[PDB]
């Protein structure tokens, strides 16, 4: 079978559609596409819980998510395809600072901390973004 190879190309083309990841050398995009895990959620499932230890980074390939924080939660924003989240816990303190909740059928491409630090950790787009 060639499914993994086809999927690998699909992941690389998807990463290239996201401005954050365009600066990355082809070899890094290829390794990122190797190590990410495609993960599926349905409406209402918490992808990230505020207060938890965090060790994963997420890129949305399908659907939308809601980002909330505890106050009756405070609604912060909604993200969709090509957006990413979960970087704050991967620098300095490792605590998740908000909830991220699937708002419909969602697919995320997920990478662990070590892969993140090795392949992405130092994009100013990721680590020194203001919001
Ligand atoms: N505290 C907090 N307040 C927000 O207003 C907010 N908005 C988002 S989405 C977003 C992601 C990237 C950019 Cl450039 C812009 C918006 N997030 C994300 O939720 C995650 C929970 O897990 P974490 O590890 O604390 O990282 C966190 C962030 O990625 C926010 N977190
Ligand atoms: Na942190």
């Amino acid at each position: 079978g060639s499914t993994g190879l086809i999927k690998h190309t699909e992941y690389m083309e998807f990463l290239k559609s996201v401005p954050t990841f365009q600066s990355l050398p082809e070899e890094i995009l290829s390794k990122l596409a190797d190590v990410l895990e495609e993960t599926h959620y349905e409406n209402g499932e918490y992808i990230i819980r505020q207060g938890a230890r965090g060790d994963t980074f997420f890129i949305i390939s399908k659907g939308t998510v809601n980002v909330t924080r505890e106050d009756d939660p405070v609604f912060l924003r909604t993200l969709g395809k090509g957006d990413w989240f979960g970087e704050k816990a991967l620098q300095g303190e490792d605590v998740r600072t908000a909830n991220v909740i699937a708002a419909e059928a969602v697919t995320c491409l997920v990478i662990d901390r070590d892969s993140f630090k090795h392949l992405i950790g130092g994009l100013d787009d990721v680590s020194n973004k203001a919001y």
